[PDB]
């Protein structure tokens, strides 16, 4: 994928975020910003640019689900990538996501390796 893509990396805990931006990093992918809850990220979003989400779920003021279908139902926004990045292991939180339009899904804890393999499953998906 275009290594200009901006991505927004959203989660409540600095630390998570600090590990999704390095490893895009290394990926190749230095157009990052941060975001620490669904709110923040939709008032990132909308501020323009953005060609791809990461997002946690467990968050306060707007969870991650809640963003994946504001995200989805929006017209300006319905196709961004969302992939959801989670402790959140049941099979019907992956069944909750997935039906609201989830891009991909990856538990928490999370390999280099599956971020990356997980990254590329939604490009060659999208065309990207
Ligand atoms: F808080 Be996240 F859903 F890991
Ligand atoms: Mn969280």
């Amino acid at each position: 994928a275009d290594k200009e893509l901006k991505f927004l990396v959203v989660d409540d805990e600095s630390t998570m975020r600090r590990i999704v931006r390095n490893l895009l990093k290394e990926l190749g992918f230095n157009n990052v910003e941060e975001a620490e809850d669904g709110v923040d990220a939709l008032n990132k979003l909308q501020a323009g640019g953005y060609g791809f989400v990461i997002s946690d779920w467990m968050m306060p003021n707007m969870d991650g689900l809640e963003l994946l279908k504001t995200i989805r139902a929006d017209g300006a926004m319905s196709a961004l990538p969302v992939l959801m990045v989670t402790a959140l292991a049941k099979k019907e939180n992956i069944i909750a996501a997935a039906q609201a339009g989830a891009s991909g899904y990856v538990v928490k804890p999370f390999t280099a390796a599956t971020l990356e393999e997980k990254l590329n499953k939604i490009f060659e998906k999208l065309g990207m």
